[PDB]
Formats: structure tokens, C-alpha cells, sequence
């Protein structure tokens, strides 16, 4: 889930 979001930065 964090990584998910994370690919954002
Ligand atoms: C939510 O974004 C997210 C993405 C990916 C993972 C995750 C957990 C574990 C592995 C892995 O290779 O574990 C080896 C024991 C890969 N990806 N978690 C949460
Ligand atoms: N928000 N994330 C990024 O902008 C980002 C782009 C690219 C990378 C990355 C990581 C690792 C490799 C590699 N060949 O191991 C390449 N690019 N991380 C973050
Ligand atoms: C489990 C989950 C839920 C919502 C968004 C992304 C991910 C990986
Ligand atoms: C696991 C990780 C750590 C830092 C930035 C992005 C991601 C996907
Ligand atoms: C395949 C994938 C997707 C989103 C963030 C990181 C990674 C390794």
C-alpha cells in the first residue's frame, strides 16, 4: 500500500 503512494516520488 505505501509503496502504491510512494511511486508518487
Ligand atoms: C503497497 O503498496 C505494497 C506494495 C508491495 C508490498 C510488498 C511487500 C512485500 C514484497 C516482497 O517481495 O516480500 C518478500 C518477503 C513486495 N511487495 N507491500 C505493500
Ligand atoms: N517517486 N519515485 C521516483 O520518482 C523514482 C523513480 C525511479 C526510481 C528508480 C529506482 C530504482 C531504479 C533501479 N534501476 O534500480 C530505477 N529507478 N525510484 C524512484
Ligand atoms: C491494498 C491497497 C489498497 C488500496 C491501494 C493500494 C493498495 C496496494
Ligand atoms: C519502497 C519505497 C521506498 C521509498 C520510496 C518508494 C518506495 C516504493
Ligand atoms: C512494481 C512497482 C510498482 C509501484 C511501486 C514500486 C514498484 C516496484
Amino acid at each position: 500500500l505505501a509503496a502504491a503512494l510512494a511511486q508518487a516520488l
